[PDB]
């Protein structure tokens, strides 16, 4: 019958979707519902003519494009991605109105995009009754952090009464790369040390010890840790209360200019996208090659940082759209890291990403090196395969 | 004739001094003029009977002491710690009245002690108006950072026009310990890599490579990295947004309590002290564990990180209250950096820290961990001493 699955990720202004074959987890269709509670709301399905909303009516739409492609018969699951689980949920699970109830509980952790992940639970629901759903959440993963790993400096207050601690994100994609790198690395799960580099727009990275992550460098928000694209990435507090004083900002003014104007976009007042840097710092622009040197010497610290958390490192992984793209990054943040005795194979490290899961380092390296390409959709549909067989 | 140096130490309430011979750099006279600015202000010389008011009044009677003592004839030399130089201090200057001018220049990155260190200069030269008079600063030290490590990810406004980046403290501490690293574990300064976990009651990491300072885990103010006796350390900026929003605290507020209320303090909720903590634990008390836990879980975390500034690493070195004299901090830290192979030798790492520059680690480790007992007065004498050759 080639059963499918539909995997929906809404955001505070767009939903995004796949539909994935059960049996090999080929995406065969994808799509956008872009411009999200204004009045101008566009559906791009494959990347073709944009035809013109809440957010039911943007799944009503595509759910009877997928009625007029003839699939709605074929859904079998629905997978959606929740930005944030709190300490509630420790892994996939199948939706039921206890679950629902439970997301609701959390979603002041993360108030702009858990509303609207389960604006798209409230909708999915209503087009398709008959259909099992599943949530798979950012942050599940990065549960089994140890207290030592997670508490802030802050009173114990703050943590007991108001919940605040490290969470982490990236986490499905974290997982996911570490499932596939002790099949590239001929790794046992059970022992092994791992340190996974998500870099992308918002980047992240992971120490994955016997297969369970034990640290992570986005804190409570995914604010903190790396630089990024737009966001500071680690600020001394000290140093924002000393901004206050001489701008005469407040905390909420300080907290836009962190996410949305800081990063790499901050540095060097040209772009968050590296490919403009790069071409940027080769035709002599200093703050570019000054933002994308920090950018390294951050990755490079983290990375390193966060080998601490393991008793042996036997692979660094690199993921996300930087990860997996840029020759310069790796390169730089490899050759900053020669204290862990790195070694680099340049061609290697060269070739692009449609060799897919691939070895940059040399063999003399102590470590092995590798590119995996996340795909957090799959892992979805993965979960959501694997909750199909329940009896509930 | 015994020449000897005077070392002042102004703090924001008190005045700590110590007179050295200048060949020997042996300590002659210590002592506190403490309540300063209240009504009430104590001179305790040697620790025994305290005898009973601004800056000047302070450092008059401690000048009538040593007149009394007849010392005030063989003072050669007047060494001065400044909290905070800017970037216009690279290193221990003769006192001029472009210094001091120089000095109010960079003060408003320090309002609270830098006024108080300028407060005892006058003074001091109101006094002493023939001796030689020479400043040392915490910051000198990690003046030889490059951008890359001293840059926030905040947009370049911060860093060009309002000054913000990373200076990093203890330099003189981390200084004098890297100097007597070299001759201990028999290390060329210019081909070594060292970190120095400066573990005190404030607490910071610092990278020193070939000599020079790379990086070091306190930032703008001495809020970033470590966390400490009431100091946080590292903390996400998006949890400090969201706990305002929860609790209707402002950014000063969080400061106060980031600063005063956290680190060991807050998550124990009853010590800044490790002695105490450390029996609590034995007694069974579990917040006073998780608290040690953190603290231990974020030295490695940083020593790791600090270590990506390095080629190659050749010795850890402990220093500082904590440092020095805390068996189960050495212990518990040394085992969570397995993953840079240390090998800690439990005998020698028992040793009391009368036993001073000791070796900590056994024959295996792939790098040497030391203690080095750290002595910020002698190393303000040594700039005070060799800065006394100079003619101007």
């Amino acid at each position: 019958e080639f059963p499918v699955v539909l995997v929906i990720n809404c955001g505070s202004s767009s939903i995004k979707f796949s539909v994935l074959d059960v049996a090999t987890c080929d995406v065969l269709m994808a799509g956008i519902a872009d411009g999200m509670n204004t009045e101008n709301a566009f559906l791009s399905i494959n990347g073709d003519k944009p035809i013109n909303s809440n957010y039911e009516d943007a799944l009503k739409a595509i759910a009877f494009e997928l009625e007029k492609r003839d699939l709605t018969d074929s859904v079998a699951l629905i997978g959606h991605r929740i930005a944030h689980g709190g300490e509630l949920f420790t892994q996939s699970v199948i939706i039921t109105d206890e679950i629902i109830d439970n997301i609701r509980r959390v979603s002041p952790l993360a108030p702009l995009h858990n509303y609207a992940n389960l604006s798209g639970i409230d909708a999915a629901r209503h087009l398709f009754p008959a259909v099992r759903q599943v949530a798979v959440f950012d942050t599940s993963f990065h549960q089994t952090l140890a207290p030592e790993a997670y508490l802030y400096g802050l009173p114990w207050e703050y943590f007991s009464s108001l919940g605040v601690r490290r969470y982490g994100f990236h986490g499905t994609s974290h997982r996911y790369v570490s499932r596939r790198a002790y099949e590239l690395l001929d790794l046992d799960e059970k022992d092994s040390g791992l340190i996974v580099a998500h870099l992308g727009n918002g980047a992240s990275i992971c120490a994955v010890r016997n297969g369970q992550s034990v640290d992570t460098s986005m804190g409570m928000t995914p604010l903190e840790g790396l630089m990024m694209g737009t966001r500071s990435g680690d600020v001394d507090f000290g140093a924002m209360a000393w901004i206050a004083k001489e701008t005469g900002q407040t905390l909420s003014d300080l907290e836009r200019v962190v996410n949305k104007e800081s990063g790499l976009l901050g540095i060097s007042g040209l772009s968050s996208d590296l490919r403009v840097l790069e071409k940027a710092w080769h035709e002599g622009h200093e703050r570019a090659r000054l933002a994308i040197k920090t950018f390294v010497h951050r990755i490079a610290r983290h990375i390193a940082g966060h080998a601490a958390s393991l008793h042996r490192l036997d692979g660094i992984i690199f993921t996300g759209g930087i990860g997996e793209n840029s020759v310069l990054i790796r390169q730089l943040v490899i050759e900053h890291l020669g204290v862990l005795g790195l070694t680099l194979d340049v061609e290697m490290n060269k070739q692009p990403n449609s060799h897919g899961e691939r070895i940059i380092s040399a063999n003399p390296s102590q470590v092995i090196c590798a590119v995996i390409p996340t795909n957090e959709e799959k892992m979805i549909a993965l979960d959501a395969i694997h909750l199909g067989n329940v009896k509930a």
